[PDB]
This record gives structure tokens, sequence and C-alpha cells, in this order.
């Protein structure tokens, strides 16, 4: 047919690429011979099988093969781009219609004085280019760790200067010859010439799949945007639908404005009595027998204290008191362990200046000296050094250091050169090796990239010795680095694996402990003096001691059964347990003189046990109201707070018991012996007027509640690392800069077990590289949830590196033997042997890749290669990350990271990434595994969680007041009251920054217990009341204040008030955030709630 380009007529120069010959495009070449044909269909495509009047001889065709050959290693990932590849440069030089769309632009003079071909024009679709380019963007080189346009493209990253490096000429270079130009627009009116248009293939196509690491739309795209997460508008989802919900209430107001129970209380009523009949008894066994149950208290405690001070008094460590044993994260932890071996223990230091760079001469000569030190010479007590312990890739290989001091191999530079080298080694880690052989990321080493303006640089050391050996070599780190003379400017900050233990168990805040008891000492007998001003000091060192035998019994009867308690919760049980403990003693105390105070008829023996006798339901209802709230607290999983909650729950009811048992003895001896002679308001009628507003009162008390209840979702979580650590220490340091000068996250990584591996089916449902195996594999989702998740770092994938291992390309990786099995030696660098697979038995849809038992037969030689030949050996890099027996590959383990994770916030949502991502594969069995995930598995459930353990509780207590109470009015008022304090209380967390843990849930949990403490006495005494005082609301509700008023204040509320602002001034700051302002903020708030709404509440019941 027409062609304009025909034959060669020589080459251009001596030694020159022949050039074709020029032909008018009137030019008709004859019909073709039997070999082109045959060479047409191989080397180009069976397409071409039709041709007849080709434009191309045998010297072009075998040239053009020749040449075609020359670039198809670098495209042969993708069929697709190698397709249209071929078709592109095959029509160009054998299409019939050649003159068609190419034109002569100069043809200049050959050799033989024949004319050729200089320059050429040719026309096509724009369609076309930017298909072809898009097949080809995206093609990744194995070697060069970037994409292949680079060595093909130039880097071009348009598709119409693609072609135009493709045209350029650059003989020398092994480019085109001539010059070749290609015009995209073409507005042929004339038509004489026809625009060059022709099938496309794209990567998406069936017959030339590509896989997704070759283009981006094979790639899986089922990627469902998880929504609902976060809030809604300017305001949380929660708070806009309480803001209607008060809307559509205040319409309702707004239409206002213009408009059996007898055979449960008799049998309640039996059972109350039987109750009181049942304490006055035990009043009387007490009394009556003074000294017999004084002896016993006495040699009770004596036997208790005895099992503490030497049978068993333990403390714990960081993973035993912050993980439940029972947990899913702790079954995988323990399997990872056990296989793939514990993870490295690692040493970290920053070398910080706070203002300016870093990396000068005089701080890298001065360090130089200290890293040398400390890896070579340490020498520990026991004469094990860093060079015992540390973490060897191989068998023989210098352990791995993790400093920019690898760069020049610990060899101090040169005074002129060292800041060139230095950006240089960075920049391009590939050309900057270390001693161990592998390049060190600039984000591992400095805190920015720039190197020398670099505010920090970083230093890692892996212990992967974990005996009781390596403990005592980091005692040594520890004390070389707190002593270190660094620079002036210059800052240290260190956390060796034994720091946290070391740290938590060193904050000793006894000696505040013993201030708060010295300050309830005074303050008791203040309380207890009686109304002529004459002081009883016995019966307040009585309260004291009495609440003492309740710990000590506890601490010895419950460490029997094996339980330890934590040193920084057993400094708080004292406080807890004396506030509410010697609340009973006032109220008995108090009660009995005003007994003594009307109808003295009664002698000491007589008064007392009616005083016992009276308030006893009240006060058993105290104790098993002081009981639930902790028992419930107990779900709690964290066996720091779960030892806490069954710590004081046994203390509660042995002070319970030694109360109306050993004081009431106490009391009556005191007594009976001083014989004291029978006796013979500011502030009150300003506080008692002001209950006559009723109305007042419960419209500003409710709106604190409504207002409260748009904040409650504005409470943060997780609990803060800095405030375990005591202050002063050098934990506080470092935690503050792994926030702002780390650049690296942990390395999570993807356990999948009881995979066979050796059927083709189960290696597509990880395969990551190649082109027919599945597209929701694990490497292509791990692929895509890069840019949404938190797991960004690419994927360590052992099985793509085997096949490429087996590669016939990589001659020297898989060279085996000739006429045998054997592997090659090493030592034979000769024609001995050859590749595992032939040039025809290795494609890239996995057409004869390894199966069945062949597979464990090749997977002994990869995970046993050398590494040194070439990179794809498998002995140094994943030695421990398989669990192989020669007959199966049980387990493996995908590496990846997680990003630097610079908050509280972050560490939480990373941990639902792992989450979330292991149940993204239902036909596997993966679980992600990271250091720090058992540490943060109590977050995923605390939402659900503290709402059960709550409304658990204030249901509890709605169903004991009204046994006790024998009114259902009067106990739905107590349950309405408690749960408004909680509200409250929840609000002022957000506004005073206490995050929602496992340790500052207990505290909310046991606000309720403490919070009816303060109520329930005003309750019960408006339902039982004298007969002669008036039956009206008003009138019993001034008569309980009259009554029992008086207690409350100097009791119950002003006692709590003294142990709490001691706890305030201390050395760990959880006590001073969990433990100070919510038991502080609680009274204040219950203490309002109790006295002034609660008794204008109940006057209008
Ligand atoms: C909080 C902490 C922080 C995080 C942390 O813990 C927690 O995380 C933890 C995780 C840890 C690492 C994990 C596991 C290893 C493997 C081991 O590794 C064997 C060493 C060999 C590694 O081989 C290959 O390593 C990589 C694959 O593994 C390959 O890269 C890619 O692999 C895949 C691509 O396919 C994709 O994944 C990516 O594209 C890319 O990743 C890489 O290219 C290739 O080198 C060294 O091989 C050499 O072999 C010959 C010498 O022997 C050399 O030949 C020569 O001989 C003379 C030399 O004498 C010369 O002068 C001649 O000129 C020359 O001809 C030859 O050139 C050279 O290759 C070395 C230790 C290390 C790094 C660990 C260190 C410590 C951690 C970073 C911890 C760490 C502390
Ligand atoms: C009741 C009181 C004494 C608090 C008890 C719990 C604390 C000791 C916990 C709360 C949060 C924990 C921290 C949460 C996150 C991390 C990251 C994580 O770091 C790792 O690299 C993992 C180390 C490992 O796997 O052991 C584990 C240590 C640390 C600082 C934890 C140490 C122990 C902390 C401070
Ligand atoms: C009768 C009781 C239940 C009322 C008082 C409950 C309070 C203890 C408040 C104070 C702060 C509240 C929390 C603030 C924020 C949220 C939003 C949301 O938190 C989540 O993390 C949701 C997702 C998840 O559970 O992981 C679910 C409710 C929760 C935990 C709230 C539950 C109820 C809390 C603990
Ligand atoms: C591997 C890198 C260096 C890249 C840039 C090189 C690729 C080479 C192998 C490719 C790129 C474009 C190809 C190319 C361009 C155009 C022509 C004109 C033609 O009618 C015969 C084939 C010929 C002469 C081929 C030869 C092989 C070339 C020059
Ligand atoms: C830490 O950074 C500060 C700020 O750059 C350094 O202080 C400067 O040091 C240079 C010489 O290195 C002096 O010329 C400047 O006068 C210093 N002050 C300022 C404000 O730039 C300090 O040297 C750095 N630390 C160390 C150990 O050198
Ligand atoms: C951790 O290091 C210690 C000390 O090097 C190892 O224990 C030593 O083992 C050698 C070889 O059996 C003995 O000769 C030494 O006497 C041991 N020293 C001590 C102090 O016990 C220990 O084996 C290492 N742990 C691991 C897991 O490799
Ligand atoms: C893709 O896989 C096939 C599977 O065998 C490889 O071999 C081809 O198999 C088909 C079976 O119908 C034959 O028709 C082809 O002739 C085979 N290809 C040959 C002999 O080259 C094939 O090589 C793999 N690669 C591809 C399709 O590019
Ligand atoms: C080699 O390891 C494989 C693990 O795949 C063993 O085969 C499995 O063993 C477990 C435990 O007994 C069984 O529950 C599985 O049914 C076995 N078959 C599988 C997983 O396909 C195999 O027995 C081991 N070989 C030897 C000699 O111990």
């Amino acid at each position: 047919a027409t062609c304009a380009m025909y034959g060669n007529c020589g080459k251009k120069s001596v030694f020159g690429n022949e050039l074709p010959c020029p032909v008018p495009r009137s030019f008709e070449p004859p019909v073709l011979s039997d070999e082109t044909s045959k060479l047409l269909v191989e080397v180009c495509g069976e397409e071409w099988k039709e041709v007849r009047y080709a434009c191309c001889t045998k010297d072009q065709v075998v040239a053009l093969r020749d040449n075609l050959q020359k670039a198809q290693p670098l495209i042969s990932s993708c069929p697709a781009c190698l397709k249209n590849f071929n078709n592109l440069f095959c029509h160009f030089t054998c299409a019939a219609d050649q003159g068609r769309f190419v034109n002569i632009t100069k043809v200049e003079k050959s050799k033989e004085d024949k004319d050729i071909v200089a320059e050429l024009d040719v026309f096509m679709n724009s369609s076309w280019a930017s298909e072809f380019y898009d097949s080809c963007k995206n093609i990744k080189f194995s070697a060069t760790n970037g994409y292949a346009m680079d060595l093909i493209g130039g880097g071009a990253k348009n598709y119409s200067q693609f072609l135009k490096f493709l045209g350029d000429a650059k003989p020398m270079l092994g480019g085109s010859p001539f010059q070749i130009n290609y015009k995209y627009d073409l507005a042929n009116e004339e038509k004489e010439w026809q625009e060059f248009n022709d099938e496309v293939y794209a990567c998406d196509d069936a017959q030339y799949k590509c896989a997704c690491s070759d283009c981006q739309e094979s790639c899986p795209h089922l990627k469902p945007l998880k929504d609902g997460v976060c809030k809604v508008g300017p305001l949380p989802c929660f708070s806009l639908s309480v803001l209607i919900f008060y809307t559509i209430c205040a319409l309702f107001a707004f239409m206002w404005y213009y408009l059996v129970f007898e055979s449960f209380n008799n049998e309640t009523n039996f059972f109350n009595g039987k109750l009181a009949n049942l304490f006055t008894k035990v009043g009387q066994f007490s009394v009556e027998n003074p000294y017999k149950i004084l002896i016993t208290t006495v040699f009770s405690i004596f036997v208790f204290s005895f099992i503490i001070f030497q049978y068993a008094t333990l403390e714990t460590d960081p993973i035993n008191l912050w993980v439940s044993k029972n947990s899913e994260k702790f079954k995988e932890k323990e399997y990872f362990d056990d296989n793939f071996g514990p993870f490295y223990r690692t040493e970290q230091i920053f070398v910080v200046n706070e203002t300016g760079p870093v990396l000068s001469y005089e701080t890298l000569h001065w360090w130089f000296d200290v890293e040398n030190f400390i890896t070579e010479e340490l020498q520990s007590s026991e004469n094990i050094g860093y060079q015992d312990l540390c973490f060897r890739p191989t068998e023989d290989s210098t352990c791995v250091i993790e400093s920019f001091t690898q760069y020049f191999q610990g060899a101090l530079p040169n005074k002129d050169s060292w800041k060139r080298e230095l950006q240089e080694c960075g920049k391009f880690p590939v050309n900057c090796l270390p001693t161990f052989q592998q390049p060190l990321k600039t984000n591992l080493l400095f805190s920015d990239d720039d190197i020398l303006n670099a505010h920090a640089f970083v230093v890692t050391l892996l212990l992967t010795n974990h005996t009781q050996s390596a403990n005592r070599w980091e005692e040594r780190l520890e004390e070389y680095l707190l002593d270190l003379k660094v620079p002036e400017g210059l800052r240290i900050s260190f956390n060796t694996e034994i720091s946290l233990e070391k740290e938590l168990n060193n904050n000793n805040d006894i000696s505040t402990v013993a201030i708060s008891y010295l300050m309830m000492f005074l303050y008791a007998t203040w309380a207890l003096r009686r109304k002529d001003g004459k002081t009883r000091l016995l019966l307040g060192i009585s309260g004291l001691l009495i609440v003492l035998a309740s710990i000590v019994c506890a601490a010895g009867f419950l460490t029997l059964f094996g339980l330890k308690s934590t040193l920084i919760i057993a400094e708080v049980i004292p406080f807890l347990i004396l506030a509410i403990g010697i609340d009973n003693i006032f109220l008995i105390t108090h009660e009995y003189d005003r007994n003594c105070e009307q109808k003295p008829e009664y002698s000491i023996d007589q008064k007392i046990i009616s005083a016992i006798g009276r308030m006893s339901p009240s006060i058993l209802m105290s104790l098993l109201c002081q009981t639930g709230c902790f028992l419930i607290a107990a779900f709690v999983t964290m066996p720091a707070v779960h030892n806490f909650a069954i710590y004081s729950t046994v203390s509660v009811i042995f002070n319970g018991v030694l109360q109306l048992t050993a004081y009431v003895s106490i009391l009556s001896l005191y007594e009976k012996r001083s014989n004291y002679k029978q006796i013979t308001s500011f502030l009150k009628t300003f506080y008692f007027k002001m209950l006559t507003q009723k109305r007042l009162i419960i419209i500003i008390f409710s709106a604190w509640f409504f207002t409260s209840l748009v904040f409650l979702p504005e409470i943060q979580f997780g609990l803060d690392q800095t405030l375990a650590v005591p202050q002063d220490s050098y934990l506080v340091d470092y935690f503050k800069d792994v926030y702002s000068f780390l650049n690296v996250g942990p390395p999570v990584y993807m356990v999948v077990k009881n995979l066979d591996l050796t059927k083709r089916q189960n290696q597509q449902k990880i395969c990551g590289k190649f082109t027919t195996c599945e597209r929701d594999s694990l490497a292509n989702v791990l692929e895509q949830e890069r840019h949404r998740s938190t797991i960004t770092e690419p994927l360590a994938n052992w099985l793509d590196d085997y096949f490429m291992f087996l590669n016939p390309q990589n001659d020297q990786c898989c060279r085996l033997k000739k006429g045998t099995d054997e592997v090659c030696p090493p030592s034979f660098p000769s024609r001995r042997c050859e590749t595992c697979f032939q040039q025809g038995s290795w494609n890239y849809n996995m057409s004869g890749f390894p199966e069945g038992k062949d597979f464990m037969e090749y997977l002994s030689i990869w995970i046993n290669a050398p590494s040194d030949p070439c990179p794809l050996g498998g002995r140094a890099p994943y030695s421990t990350a398989l669990v192989y027996n020669e007959t199966s590959v049980s387990a493996s383990v995908f590496r990846t990271a997680h990003h630097p994770l610079r908050s509280q916030k972050d560490f939480i949502q990373a941990y639902s990434d792992g989450v979330r991502i292991s149940s993204s594969f239902p036909e596997l069995d993966m679980f992600a595994y990271s250091p720090f995930y058992i540490f943060f598995v109590q977050y995923q459930t605390l939402g659900p969680l503290t709402l059960k353990l709550i409304g658990s509780a204030i249901i509890l207590i709605f169903f004991i007041s009204s046994v006790f109470l024998q009114n259902i009015r009067s106990s739905f008022l107590l349950a309405l009251v408690v749960t408004m304090i909680i509200v409250d209380i929840g609000a002022l967390m957000a506004l005073l920054g206490i995050s929602l843990n496992a340790v500052s849930l207990v505290n909310l949990i046991i606000c309720v217990g403490l919070g009816v403490e303060f109520c329930v006495h005003i309750v019960r005494s408006f339902t039982v009341v004298p007969s002669e005082t008036k039956k009206d609301a008003n009138s019993r509700v001034l008569y309980s204040l009259n009554t029992i008023g008086e207690s409350v204040i100097k009791g119950i509320t002003l006692t709590k008030f003294i142990g709490v602002c001691v706890l305030a001034f201390a050395q760990s700051k959880i006590f001073d955030v969990f433990y100070f302002r919510m038991w502080f903020t609680l009274i204040i708030v219950a203490a309002l709630h109790a006295l002034l709404f609660l008794p204008a509440l109940l006057s209008l019941f």
C-alpha cells in the first residue's frame, strides 16, 4: 500500500545504525516473503498475519525485533503497557498505510550517496496518546524503588512530553537515530493524511489485566468511607439532640401556660422489725461482755498483722496492673511471643538543643566518645556489655545501633568535609550504609529531614536478650546517663526498658498520709466534745484505731487468697475508708448524747443499747450501699483498680462489724467509768428562711442539671503517661520529647495463621505484585488503606520476595548445580550451576510458580540465602518471620508501621485501625499486633461500659432504698437526686480537664455511694417522725433538718473535707488529678444538693 518508508539504503555514517530508505507515497511494495510472515506474527503479533503489502523488509523487522527487546524488561510487569508499546512501534514501521500518518520533514544523504530520512512527522488522536501514557504511567521498577517512567520516560508527567522523549534523536545514548515529531492536533480539512488511531488497552482489561501495584485502576476501589464516627455540625451530635429536646419541651410548657403494696408493706414491715430485734440483741451481747470482745479484737489484729508483715507483701509491674490477662489482646501477645520471639527491648536517647540546631563539630565530636563507650566498654557489674546482649540480624553480623554515627561507621569525620558528607548520606542513604548493611531512614535519626537544622537526633539501642542479665546492664546505663556531663545548651532525655517500672514504684507519699490522719484526729475530738465543752479524747482515739483494724484486717485476710496490691493504690485506701468509716462514729455517739438529754431513767447500759437500736437500719443501709457501689466497681477489668474495689469492699464490711460491736463496748466502758453529771442560732435563721423559696431553688438547680447534660459528650478519653510517673523524674522530660521530636511509629505486625501457602488458591490471597491474583488480597487492601488509615509505612511481604527470588532474570540468586538439586556453593563462580527456573518456566501471571511439595523444597534455600550476591536473599530479613517444618508454613508475619502518633487521641485512633483492618479479611485468620495495643484495650468499650456500671448502681440504690424507707415516693426522689449529682460532676469533669479511664471510672462509681450518705439521713427522718410533730410536709422536713442536719454538717460533710484537702499535695499527679478533683468536686456538689435542694424538693414531693 501507500508507504512513505521502505527498505534500508545504508548507514548515515561509518559504524552508524542503518537508516531506512525514503520512498514516494505512491510506492507499492511487493508481496511479502514466507520468512517475513513468520517473523511478523512472532515478533509483533498474530494481528499482522493478514498483511500482504507491508512497508518493511527482513532487515527492518529483525532490527525492529532486536530494538524492542531493549525496553521489554522495564515494562514487562504490565502486559497492557507492553502490548501498547509494541503496537506503536510496529505499525509505525510496518503498517501498510504508513504514509497516511507519516510525513518526512527532512531527508539527508547517506554514505552510499543514497537519500535517507533524518526527521519525521506523525499525527495521532490525543485520546490514543492519553490512554497510552495512562497504561505505563504507574509502572514500578523492582530495583529502582521508583516509577519506571524515570528510566523510559525521563520522569515525564504529561502525555505530550512522553512521546517527545521517545522521538528525541539521541543515537549516542541508544535513542532514535532520526528525530521524530508527533502532532496531537490536525484540522485535516483536506483529508490527504489520515490520523493514527488504533486500539488502546488499559490495565483494567481482562485479557491484559495488570496488578494493582502496576496501575491505580486495578487496585481495590471497594473502600466504603466509614462515617458517623466524628461529630456533625458545630456541636456534638448528642448535644444537638438534647437541644432540640429542650425546645420541644419548652413548647409543651408554653401550652401549659396557656392551657399489692399492702402485702409488700406487711412483709417488709415484719422484715424491718426483725432487723431491729437482731441488732439490739447484738448490742446487748457486746455491752454485757465488753472485755470478751475487746481481747479478741486485739488478738485477731496481731494475727492478721503477722501475715502481711512476712507471709505475703507484694507489688506489681506495668503489664500486671494495667492489662487483663484474659483479654483477646493478651491471648494474641502470648502467641506472638512464643513463636516470633518477644519484641526487642528498646533504649532511646534524645540529644536536644532547645534553641537552634544540634549538629556541630563540638557536639558531634563529644557524642562519638560517649556512643563508643555505651556500646563497647560499659561492662555492667557481671561483666556483660552491649556486645553480649545487642540484636544481631544474623549469626555473624555487627549488631544494630540506630544512630547517625553509623553513617561514618563510628569514625569521627574530618573537620572540613563533615557537613557535606552528612547531608549526602542523609539525602541518599543507599550511598551511606552502616556496618550492619541496611539504609537508615533520616526520620528515625533526626527530628526533621533538614538534618543540618535539626533540633535533636535520636539514638536507639536494641536488646534481644530478655533474661535478668539484660536488666542488670540497663541499671548501669541508667546510672551512666544520669550523671553524664553534657555541654552547655544541650540536653538529654532517655528511657530504658526498666525506667517505667522503677519510677512507678518510687513515689512515696506516706508523709502526707500521716498528716491527713493527724488533722482528722484533731477534728474528730473537737466535734465529739460534750455540749458543756468537755472533751472525750479516748472516744476519738477509738475512732481512729477502729478504722485501722479494718484496713489491717483486709490487708491480712485478703492477702491469704493471693491478692497483691499496688504501691500507688495502697496509698489511697486509708483516705477512702477513714472518710467513710468514721461517719458512723459521730451518728452513734451524737445520737447517744440526745438520749441522755431527755428521759434519763435508763442507765448507761440501757441508754446505749437503745441508741444502737433506733438508727440501725440507717447504719445498715449505709453498709449495704457501700458494698454494692464498690462491688459494681469491681467489674472493671484493670487489675490495678479491680484489686482496689475488692480491697475496699472487705475493708468496709470489717469496719462496720468492728464499729457496732467493738466501739459500742468501748463507749459503754468510757462513759460508765466517767459517770458524767446529767446536763442541766446565727447562720440558721438565714439558711432556714432561704428554704422558704421552694420554687426558686428548684428552678435554679433544675437549670444547672439541664445545662450540664449538653456537655457530657465533651469529655476526653485516655490517661496521660506523664501523670503516672512522679514529678522531678527523668521520664517527664522524655515523654515530652517523644511527642515532638520522634517521626516514627510502632511497628505493627500482621500475623497470619493456619494457611496452606502450598496451593495456588491460597497464595493469591496474599499476592501484591502479580496480575492473576485476587484484587482483595492482603497486600492490595493494605496498600489502599494507607491514605485514609493510620498504618502508612509500606508492608514487608515475604511471599512476593520469595517468588521474585526465583526470577530467571536474577541468575545469581537461585543458582543450582547442573544435573542435581544441590545448591551451588558460594565458592563456585563458574558455569557449574544454572537458575532454578528456565526462561519460559516463570511468568508474571503465576504460570509456573512452585506448588505443592515443590513450594517447601525451594523455601529451604531462599530462607538460607547469603543475601550478599543479590538483595533478594531471605536469610537476613525474613529468618524469624516464618514458622515452618519442611511441610508447611503454618505461621508468618508481615511488618508495617503507624505514623508518628503524637497524642493520646492518636493512640486510641491507631488502635481502632488495627482492629478495624484485621476484621477486613474474613477468609484469613489475621490479627494485627503492636507493642502498645494491650495498654489501650479498655477505651474500645468504655462508652457502653460506663453507662451500664453507673446505670446499674443507680438502679441498685433505688431498690435498697425502697426496702428500708418503705416508701416508693421517697425512694424515687433519692434516686433522682443521686443521678443529678453524677451528671453535674460529669459536666464539671470536662471543664476541670479530667479524662475518662478505668481509674476515673471507679472514682465516679463510688461517688454514688458517697453521694447517698449525704441524702439518706435527711430522707429517712422525713419519712419517720414523732407523733407530736405535725404531718404537714413543711413541718416534717423542718423537723428532719433540726434533728439530723447538724450531724451532716459536722459529720459526713466536714470530715471528708479535711481528708481530701491533704491529698492535694503529693508528688504523683495521678492523686492530684483523679483522686482529689473528683472527690473534692463531689463534696461541694453533693453538699449543695443535700442541703439546699433536697429539702426543697421533699417539701413539694
Ligand atoms: C522504635 C523502633 C524503631 C523501628 C524498629 O524497631 C522499633 O523496627 C525494627 C525493624 C528492624 C530491621 C528489620 C530487619 C532488618 C534486616 C537486616 O537486613 C539484612 C541486610 C541486607 C538487606 O538487604 C535488603 O534489605 C531490604 C529488604 O530487607 C532492601 O530494601 C527493601 O526491600 C523491599 C524491596 O525489595 C521493600 O521492602 C523496600 O523496597 C525496601 O525496604 C534493601 O534494598 C536490601 O539491601 C543488606 O544487603 C546488602 O547485601 C550486601 C552486603 O551484605 C550488599 O552488597 C555489597 O557488598 C559490599 C558490602 O559489604 C558493597 O560495598 C558492594 O558495593 C555491594 O555490592 C548489597 O548491596 C546489600 O543489599 C538488617 C537489620 C534490619 C534492617 C533491622 C534493623 C533494626 C530495625 C529497623 C528495628 C527498629 C529499631
Ligand atoms: C494505677 C496507676 C498506678 C496507673 C497504672 C497504669 C499506668 C502505669 C499506665 C497507664 C498508661 C500506660 C502507658 C501507655 C502507653 C505506653 C506506650 C507503650 O510503649 C511501648 O513501646 C510498648 C512497651 C511494651 O510493650 O511493654 C507502653 C508504655 C506506655 C508508656 C504505658 C506505660 C504504663 C502506663 C503509664
Ligand atoms: C445515667 C448515667 C449513664 C448518666 C451519666 C453518665 C456519665 C458518666 C457521662 C460523663 C461523660 C459521658 C461520656 C462522654 C462521651 C461519650 C460519647 C461516646 O463515646 C464513645 O467513645 C463512643 C464510641 C465508643 O463507645 O467507643 C459514647 C458515650 C460517651 C462515652 C459518654 C457516656 C456517659 C458519660 C461517661
Ligand atoms: C532504557 C532507557 C534508556 C529508555 C529511555 C530507552 C528505550 C529504548 C530501548 C527505546 C525507546 C524508544 C525506542 C525507539 C524509538 C523509535 C524508533 C524508530 C523506529 O521506526 C525503529 C525503532 C526505534 C529506533 C526505537 C528503538 C528503541 C527505543 C529507542
Ligand atoms: C544550640 O543552638 C544555639 C542557637 O543557635 C547555639 O548558640 C549559638 O551558637 C553559635 C555557634 O554555634 C554562636 O555563633 C551563637 O552566638 C550562639 N547563639 C545564638 C543565639 O545563635 C548553640 O551553640 C547550640 N548548641 C551548641 C552545643 O552549640
Ligand atoms: C543473655 O546473656 C547472658 C549473658 O551473656 C547469657 O547467659 C550466659 O550464657 C553463657 C552461655 O551458656 C554462659 O557461659 C554465661 O555464664 C551466662 N551468663 C549468665 C550471667 O548467666 C544468656 O544466655 C543470654 N540470653 C539469651 C536468650 O541469649
Ligand atoms: C498466562 O498464563 C498462561 C497459562 O498457561 C500461560 O501459558 C499460556 O497458556 C495458554 C492456555 O490456553 C496457551 O494458549 C498460551 O499459548 C500459553 N502461553 C504461552 C505458551 O506463551 C501464559 O504464558 C501466561 N502469560 C500470558 C498469558 O501473558
Ligand atoms: C508441620 O506443621 C503442620 C502445620 O501446618 C502440621 O500440620 C497441621 O498440624 C496441626 C496440629 O497438629 C493440625 O491441626 C492440622 O490439621 C495439620 N495440617 C494442616 C494445618 O494442614 C504438621 O503435622 C507438621 N508436621 C510434623 C512432622 O510435625
